[PDB]
């Protein structure tokens, strides 16, 4: 038996849990939110809280249609490229993927509107944020879908903190109970196999059992920080990610005897990371969404550019895991970001995972030297320090010569404004996350400027990480966790990164994690409200 | 509820894992049944060459070829976990589990092979020339010698699997192992203490049968290549299928979903290029493309440019096909086009090892043909159109013809000097080793290349990425015992072969690197299962 009882028990206090809790409470249920950490907010707290809301009221107010068939074609084209077909009944998606994407379109705006109306998540529009693949002809609403917390800073970097504040303030105002230091570790079933509550491990190592009359809703985030799970499931061998450190995939263990379908386990939301911060478990670390610097290139261990440094983070991270079967190594396992004094002075940022950081910031990851040859010596020392993580990678014997050639070639591209090798700056999204730069009259392309012929020169190692994972128990479009016959496990719900995303390995646009997540919190809460009170 | 039959040991699947597990079990004196889902025995194993890679095997020792254990471990460690391999680390940078599993392979494969041969179940011959796939690594101290093959396999060895299933199943029958075909196991039955006490299987006629196991249920049920949902949701690359038996649909993943197991290595398969049209068309006789045929032959992408060494090890080459172009939201190499001339048609064709170049009389529906290169590109275009819904509506670039001419001029230079400046074709031993048949040419500096003909006819085939089978599933210890989430055996429950987690990660060490380890674990599993008390 149990020491407490509520209509709805919510696990986790990021976006998925707080919104699920609020929607549940507003239907009149009693609700508790159980949080494993000492503080609320999880990864959501660290985010910019961009949220991508199709057919939102700001768009409609501007007379911008977001036609539903074209919304589905955009997400289908990006999510399942090989199979996308406009003439196919579900656009080449499976029925489940199609229905999930449809649910996002149907429910995101009503969810966003209700949260705002109740003062839980007031927003402003981000009209100029373009979708990450807006150039595709399938995208018929290329900008307009993004919302952000109303009181977020101009950079929006603190959006997640603002959102956790407004969400949790409304939750307290409306009588939702909170318990921190409660690590849920078990779902309790009745004799009919229905979820009737949880067991949680407390700080002092005692367990408590808490009954849920109607539903247990998991919003417990991903598994980035269980290295075993991460390594065994993800399609790339990432070194970590900006996910909260308490996101260790507990739901995967919780459901291991429940007969669930683990889906999309092979995918994470990907991003490059400041490699030394991932290895060193810096909890304040962000994914490198904006690769800082215009007088800045990435080179491999041969001293050559291999990629557009301004490419969308979810795609750029994948470059780091290209495999060289002939040499039995990952040639790009870490890349080296190299920049000059101009970028140091005018492109530094504490936000969006920039490796270029302003005076006073933690600079332990920054490598520095007065010559290019000196820099390579310093980079070598850094590679040696982390040898056991990166295959004992070394700079090639012709590194310095190749680097000089790479800088000369790039400097040409920066003069003409045309990167003939990797097309840096030619897609809108490259400009979108370009970061701060020193204004230069008659810079031809804002993403490039010639690297100075004098030092000092700076560098940082860039490795591959996650925002968090996006695989877990499969749900229906109402957030109900399914058994292997696709039938709900009665009373059991999941929302957010702890369950399977329908987005496969794709990242549609800024806010493509939180926008869908709010839609499903709303659908989950609406369904959970309809549950009979049991046991 | 009750059971309609009872045995000491119940074995699920009749490929290598199941037959060997069953035989070892029976020879300890247990009663044994083998439950096979299909109408026929043998699974993927039946289709294989039955190369099996057996470290420190008796033929090697008899020939005076050393295979020191510490160096064996460094070879497999270096290949398996490249980022973390470290000769100074106590487990070489592997996890304790991976290290222990690799050690078990070295310790147990040879005694397993010896016993199966002694009993006449798997007589073998040595294949002294079969060389490891990364033989150039200094860690490999026994670069050749580890491979065995069924004694009566053909000279090419291509029917080895059929011979092995014949000798194994004949011995099994001889020694009183029971067989039930058309029995699709779908559930493990537990007692009140949560121990495995038997199975439920679905029969062809849709009746269900419950069969008690006194000591152990051993799964040898193969991988999940042919469950598209599981394949698509777990593997690190979006493969189109594979040469796995079509009945390999990952049943064990569903069976164990309520048993609290740890699914491990789910992100990896044994990978290989495939003749794309045979994967899409579900040709059950299809083999992975283990040798890419032809010396006067190149692979081009849809731009008409070479992108890869066509002679690269199959498990590595397959990965090239899934390179991702984030800027264009496409897989640039999703299919590559193998193009060859009459010389390669005549002298490199093969019915074996997944060759796209096939001799007269072989099924050649996948072969595209034209008298001119310009005609060939028109023919290739029609083929891409036919499969548009599978390959992102990929098209040849508008400058395909001109690029191809340039690619062939470049390659023809490389073929005459013997030096492929772009992709180093022929510079690693395995490129030469798996090069396939070629017309002997006195003037040839590099056996893997010869100039492409200045006249037609020309031939082409689409190449896509596939599997041999998957290699993730419930984690076992080195004794084949399926573990719960606290790393403790689920009593009575065993798994061997592709249905459980391989310790090889995404790596393919050598020819026979699936079957060799597999026999080691069948032996260890059977030895442990024999030790189980009789229960329920
Ligand atoms: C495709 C292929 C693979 C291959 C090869 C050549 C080809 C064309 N050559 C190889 C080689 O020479 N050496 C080597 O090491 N590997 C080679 N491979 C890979 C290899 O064939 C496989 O790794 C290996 O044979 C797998 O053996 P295993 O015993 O694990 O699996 P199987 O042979 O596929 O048999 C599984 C059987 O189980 C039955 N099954 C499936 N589900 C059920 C249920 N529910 N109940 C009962 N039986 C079930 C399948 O029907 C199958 O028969
Ligand atoms: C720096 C950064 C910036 C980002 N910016 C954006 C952005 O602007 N827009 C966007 O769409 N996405 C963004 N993302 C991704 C986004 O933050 C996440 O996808 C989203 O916040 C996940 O929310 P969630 O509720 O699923 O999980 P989380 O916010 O991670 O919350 C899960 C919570 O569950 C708790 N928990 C875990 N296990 C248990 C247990 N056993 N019992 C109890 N509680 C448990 C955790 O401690 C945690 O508090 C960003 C990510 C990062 C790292």
């Amino acid at each position: 038996s149990f020491s407490a009882e509520y209509d709805i028990v919510v696990v986790g206090s990021g976006c998925a849990g707080l919104t699920s809790a609020l929607f549940s409470r507003w239907h009149g249920n009693s609700v508790v939110v159980l949080e494993k950490a000492a503080a609320l907010g999880g990864t959501t707290f660290k985010s910019a809280f961009a949220y991508w809301v199709p057919n939102n009221v700001p768009m409609r107010a501007a007379g911008i249609a977001d036609p539903k068939p074209d919304f589905l074609k955009y997400v289908a084209r990006v999510t399942r490229p090989q199979f996308y077909d406009p003439e196919h009944p579900t656009l080449g998606l499976t029925q489940w993927e199609y229905d999930m994407c449809e649910a996002i379109y149907d429910s995101a705006s009503p969810a966003a509107e209700l949260l705002a109306q109740k003062g839980a998540l007031p927003y402003r529009h981000v009209p100029f944020a373009t979708d990450y693949f807006s150039e595709l002809p399938e995208d018929k609403a290329k900008s307009g879908r993004v919302l952000t917390p109303k009181d977020g800073s101009p950079s929006m970097a603190n959006g997640g903190q603002v959102a956790i504040r407004t969400l949790s303030t409304a939750a307290r105002r409306d009588g939702i109970a909170f318990k921190t230091g409660h690590r849920v570790q078990r779902v309790i079933l009745n004799s009919k196999g229905e979820a009737i509550g949880i067991e949680a491990l407390k700080d002092d190592n005692s367990v408590v059992r808490i009954r849920a009359r109607k539903a247990v809703i998991f919003g417990s985030g991903g598994f980035t920080h269980d290295p075993e799970l991460r390594s065994n499931f993800l399609n790339v061998p990432v070194y970590g990610g900006c996910a909260a450190f308490t996101n260790e995939g507990d739901l995967v263990r919780i459901t291991s005897s429940l007969g669930v379908q683990l889906r999309n386990m092979n995918h994470a939301w990907l991003c490059p990371v400041t490699f030394e911060k991932a290895i060193g478990r810096d909890g304040s670390m962000s994914g490198m969404f904006s690769v800082a610097g215009d007088s800045m290139i990435f080179v491999d261990k041969r001293g050559k550019r291999v990629v557009n440094e301004k490419l969308n983070y979810n795609e750029l991270c994948q470059k780091l895991f290209e495999w060289d079967g002939a040499k039995v190594e990952y040639p790009n396992l870490v890349l080296i970001s190299i920049w000059d004094q101009r970028s140091q002075d005018h492109s530094a940022s504490n936000d969006y995972g920039s490796a270029i950081v302003p005076p006073g910031a933690d600079d332990r990851h920054v490598i520095k030297s007065d010559t290019l040859d000196g820099l390579s010596q310093q980079i070598s020392l850094r590679l040696k320090k982390y040898a056991g993580q990166i295959g004992h990678m070394e700079l090639s014997s012709d590194f310095n010569a190749n680097l000089r050639e790479s800088i000369l070639r790039f400097n040409g591209f920066a003069s003409t404004g045309k990167d003939e090798d990797f097309h840096r700056g030619e897609r809108a999204s490259d400009v979108l996350f370009n970061g701060s730069t020193k204004k230069e009259p008659d810079q031809k392309n804002p993403t490039m400027w010639p690297i100075s012929s004098v030092g000092p020169y700076y560098a940082a190692l860039v490795g591959g990480g996650t925002l968090d994972t996006k695989g877990g128990p499969k749900t229906n479009t109402h957030g109900q966790i399914l058994d292997i016959h696709d039938k709900p496990i009665r009373g059991l719900y999941g929302v957010g990164n702890c369950v399977a995303s329908a987005s496969s390995g794709a990242y549609w646009a800024g806010g493509a994690t939180l926008g869908p997540m709010i839609a499903f919190a709303y659908r989950a809460a609406n369904a959970a409200h309809g549950e009979p009170k049991r046991t």
